[PDB]
């Protein structure tokens, strides 16, 4: 289960953060953490598409070689703050699971800048138990993670130490795709 209320970066820049580019994940924070796996390569684009706020998500697992895309239409709560009911997709946008109540992740942007981002999120998804997920995110798939952001996650009162990188995965991702499916 979830646990954290993440408080949204202060003067948060919307229409910066939600420009149709990519964002990588580069370091990773599971608090429940058999979650997930130790080693694995997540991105995602995140834009409006005809007045609609959209984000498309990719996950790729390095070991097994279990890959999937997501879309999903963003409804606020507060600035920076937002509820996502997904939709598994191919790279295409061809729909392989509906959108489906209980399907959701909450996503707060708690702090961004043109390069950099830290956000939390909370997966839902049926009757699984996940818990809280933190990412440090950068435009660019191979930057270490520099002193802002780095000063947010103490902001947050959270320990860099304790992220896991995802830099040693061979991670590779299609930035097409991703960017495509902002419109799916
Ligand atoms: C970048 C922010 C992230 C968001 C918004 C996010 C969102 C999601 C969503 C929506 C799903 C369900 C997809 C579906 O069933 O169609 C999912 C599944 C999953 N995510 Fe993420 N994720 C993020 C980052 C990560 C990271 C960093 C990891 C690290 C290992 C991770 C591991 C997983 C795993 C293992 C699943 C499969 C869960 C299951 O079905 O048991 N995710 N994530
Ligand atoms: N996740």
């Amino acid at each position: 289960a979830c646990t954290k209320n993440a408080i949204a970066q202060t003067g948060f820049n919307k229409d910066k953060y939600f420009n149709g580019d990519v964002w990588y994940v580069t370091d990773y924070l599971d608090l429940e953490p058999d979650d997930v796996p130790k080693r694995y390569c997540a991105a995602l684009a995140a834009g409006t598409a005809s007045g609609k706020l959209k984000e498309a998500l990719y996950h790729y697992d390095p070991k097994t070689q279990d890959t999937f895309y997501d879309v999903s239409e963003l409804q606020v709560e507060s600035l920076g703050k937002y509820t996502a009911n997904f939709k598994k997709v191919d790279k295409n946008g061809n729909v392989k699971v509906a959108v489906t109540a209980g399907n959701y992740y909450t996503f707060t942007v708690m702090y961004a800048d043109d390069s950099s981002a830290l956000i939390h999120t909370c997966l839902h998804k049926g009757n699984k138990d996940l818990g809280d997920v933190y990412a440090v995110l950068n435009r660019n798939k191979d930057a270490a993670a520099g002193d802002k952001v780095k000063s947010a996650v103490s902001a947050a009162t959270l320990e860099f130490s304790k992220f896991i990188s995802t830099k040693e995965n061979n991670c590779a991702y299609d930035n097409d795709s991703l960017k495509s499916l902002l419109t799916k």
